[PDB]
């Protein structure tokens, strides 16, 4: 999955804002209340509303002093190119209009009905909103929400390790029955084989979240272990040679685990989803801590073939490939491009 | 209510700590992992154990390699001094020991029997658990928690506050009350965030509905609701409307302990945390305050450092 362009009429900050996207990580710079997360919350709207989102209302996320809301996105999936259009009337939700198209040649053409409901099914094949929300956009404050329950973890893993290229092969042969010895054993055979490769893809996933958060924490844990236990995914820090809960963790240490877990699923996904939305990575990181995250970048970041980035921490610059900042001119965002 | 000392022996990082906190802003410096917050969370469990606070459990908060945890605190309320003492042993529990004490002339005398319901009781009717966490003690991560619902905030603020037609004007004088001391905390409130947010939004609106109390920033001369705010926003009016709580407090509670007022700050909003921390902050009698942001260091009235030194904290007194 690739983003290339988002442009955002009347949302939030942005009056008329453009931004193209590239490949490497693309860091959008700006201060408190400049448009940052206006921007990706846009981006979250135009690909899967209708949410339910709490802090996300359309009565609300219309720019004061206008009525037409607008977001057009276009983006690469699989080798096709594809757009969604989105329009939202203040206070009059009927003049409301979805489109999605491909790119066909030189033409977009509707993939499906243009309906929020059509759209939604079709976005939902492509990319299932738990994924995106849960392992390709972490919204601002959510890095450590991967941390605070065995449920959310459990769902986001379980349906992560399901975007395997064999899951429908697995699933199918275990439906078939003749009662028969050769019938049994193939279906044992190919639900102990599943369950090995899952194994393989956490372990994969718990090496990754166990190197970065090392390097993190200048070796102070060990290892991150994560573990499948019946409807659970465990997880755990190893300190003085023993696992220890989560809640041994201080603050900061909580955040830097967030991230190492965070970029582990990605770096497991990147080839099948390659993309990465994160914003503000630094809250309640030392200053030791927050030059380890450029080292991060250096060395984790870039090998994921997409990543957008959203600080107010200037020192991240020298780390990216592209940089868009961002600003607040006239009470609208105003967007430049440095590299 | 002022703190004293507090002495920590395998609490977490701590493997024997005392600290010394004196009037106007105490603050703690030190890097992640240091101790910072277990120093507070002692702090707590010292005053109102047992919790039932999901993050903080008996079995957990016991120092590695360590079997026993001792909590020694020295407080004064209204003219007395009080010593809380609790021992805990892991895995255990009749072995335990809590006292709390009071200076009588000269020695400690017990206020309560020595357990932990009958001390817990007594401190309830002293200083409301729900006060303490609301409105004294602020936890990592819990500057914006008062953000969040009408509701809750309608009960923080009543429990931080408290002839036939003699019933209707009751009502009244009470309502009164309420509303003049919503206005006051509003306009310390609005006062700090225009400060902190260079006027960007010009007034915090803290308004009296039945059950309720409503919260709302002004932008370019008009109400707006909460989720209109950056992150970054999101902090700086949490730090306002608590530090506007303390402020309309500061004759009754003129206690403030803050973990981590940094987060999602940008470098100018930190930098007028510091103005905000000179004009406010030292209007409240006693402030603790930790956190990993050296430039703070700047404002405080006390320093003390901490840091981590083979896996067991050490506390520096700097000034
Ligand atoms: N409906 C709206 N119309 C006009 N402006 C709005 C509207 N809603 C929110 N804003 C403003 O949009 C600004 C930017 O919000 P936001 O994009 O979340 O900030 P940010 O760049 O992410 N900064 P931060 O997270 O604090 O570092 C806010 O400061 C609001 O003042
Ligand atoms: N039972 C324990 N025994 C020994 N060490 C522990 C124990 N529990 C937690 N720790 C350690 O205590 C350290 C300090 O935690 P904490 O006091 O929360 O950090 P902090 O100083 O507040 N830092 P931060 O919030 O990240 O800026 C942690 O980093 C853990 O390694
Ligand atoms: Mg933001
Ligand atoms: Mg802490």
């Amino acid at each position: 999955m690739k983003l290339e362009r988002v442009t955002v009429k009347n949302f939030r900050s942005h009056s008329d804002t453009v931004v193209e996207f590239k490949e490497g990580i693309n860091l959008i710079i700006g201060q408190n209340g400049s448009g940052k997360s206006s921007l990706l919350d846009a981006i979250l709207v135009g690909l899967y509303w209708p949410l339910r989102i709490k802090d996300i209302k359309k009565d609300e996320f219309t720019k004061v002093g206008a009525r037409d809301t607008y977001i057009d996105l276009i983006f690469e999936k699989d080798g096709t190119k594809y757009r969604i259009t989105r329009r939202f009337l203040k206070g009059y939700s009927s003049g409301e209009i979805h489109a999605m198209k491909r790119l066909v040649g030189n033409e977009w053409k509707h993939v499906t009905e243009p309906s929020s409901k059509a759209i939604s099914a079709f976005m939902e094949k492509l990319i299932p909103y738990n994924i995106f929300l849960n392992a390709i956009y972490i919204r601002q404050g959510q890095i450590d929400a991967i941390l605070e329950s065995d449920e959310a973890r459990e769902k986001v893993v379980r349906e992560v390790l399901n975007l395997d290229k064999f899951e429908t092969a697995y699933k199918k042969l275990s439906e078939l029955k003749g009662g028969s010895g050769g019938t049994e054993e193939l279906i044992e055979k190919v639900k102990k084989y599943k369950a090995l490769a899952r194994e393989a893809a956490l372990s994969k996933i718990g090496e990754l979240a166990s190197e970065i958060f090392a390097e993190f924490t200048e070796g102070k844990y060990s290892e991150v272990v994560v573990r499948a236990e019946e409807n659970k995914v465990r997880l755990f820090v190893v300190w003085e040679g023993k696992e220890r809960p989560l809640t041994f963790l201080s603050g900061g240490e909580r955040i830097a685990l967030g991230l190492a877990f965070r970029l582990a699923m990605s770096l497991y996904l990147a080839g099948e989803i390659s993309l990465l939305i994160l914003d503000e990575p630094t809250p309640y990181l030392d200053e030791e801590r927050r030059r380890k995250l450029i080292t991060i970048m250096e060395r984790y970041l870039k090998k994921i073939p997409q990543v957008i980035l959203v600080s107010h921490d200037e020192e991240l610059k020298d780390a990216a490939d592209h940089v868009i900042r961002i600003s607040l001119e006239n009470g609208s965002s105003k967007v430049e491009v440095v590299s």
